[PDB]
């Protein structure tokens, strides 16, 4: 059984690390605790298909409500595992390996691990995420 | 009781749309071959694949093969319960939504699993391949 225990250092040059650090941006997102703030990283027409929630998320309001539960568990999240992959100047997926520290009701800390898929456009100079995948380690 | 996801997709009416969906069927159809390779040559060279049962993330066309042995002896048969479809470029699309397999046990006996999806695709010298596929369990049992 494969894990992923490194954490993935920026391409720490380039355009793959423009898309690579988008992640952080939405990591701080989370942080913020307002599911507005990481709803507005997400196109109007993006679709989230999230870690613990079996319903897709295909409307802003659909992708607040998940963040809305999902983020009263404090999540701080980090890349183990990167690839980036460009399409055109305004279309990228960066998928892989991360882990979520969550804290739950009663300040306890856990991690997850979890592959995921950012698939972003460049919109009007801003990049805003189309797909959202994200899903827990099948071998457990 | 959980969320799940219990009709069959309309594959859409015309346009590019229905163009990228149709290449779902073409994967299916690979699958039914039971021949790895055929499988694989629909993903792009550096295609990444993170698949239904295994944590290894696939990032070779070796790697992709690797998991179709397996996947296919199982006789997997996948149907779209339901399909979002975005176009990117001209050149590029992602289709991702909720599909269930029927797979096929040694003995003959079947089972349904239903998991989430993400192909990503990009047109390359005039054809599809795959560049993403994140196939993953429904999070939620019970």
């Amino acid at each position: 059984v494969m894990h992923y225990t490194d954490k993935a250092a920026l391409p720490a040059d380039g355009e793959a690390r423009e898309v690579a650090a988008l992640f952080d941006t939405w990591n701080a997102a989370l942080a913020t605790g307002n599911p507005h703030k990481v709803a507005d990283l997400y196109a109007p027409d993006g679709v989230l298909l999230p870690t613990v929630s079996n319903e897709v998320r295909a409307s802003r309001e659909q992708i607040e409500n998940y963040f809305e539960m999902f983020l009263t568990k404090k999540p701080k999240g980090v890349i183990n595992y990167r690839t980036v992959r460009l399409l055109d100047d305004d279309s990228a997926v960066d998928a892989g390996v991360y882990t979520f520290t969550l804290t739950d009701k009663n300040g306890k800390k856990s991690d997850v691990q979890a592959r995921y898929t950012f698939v972003y456009e460049k919109r009007d100079g801003k990049w805003l995420i189309i797909n959202h995948h994200s899903s827990a380690m099948p071998e457990v």
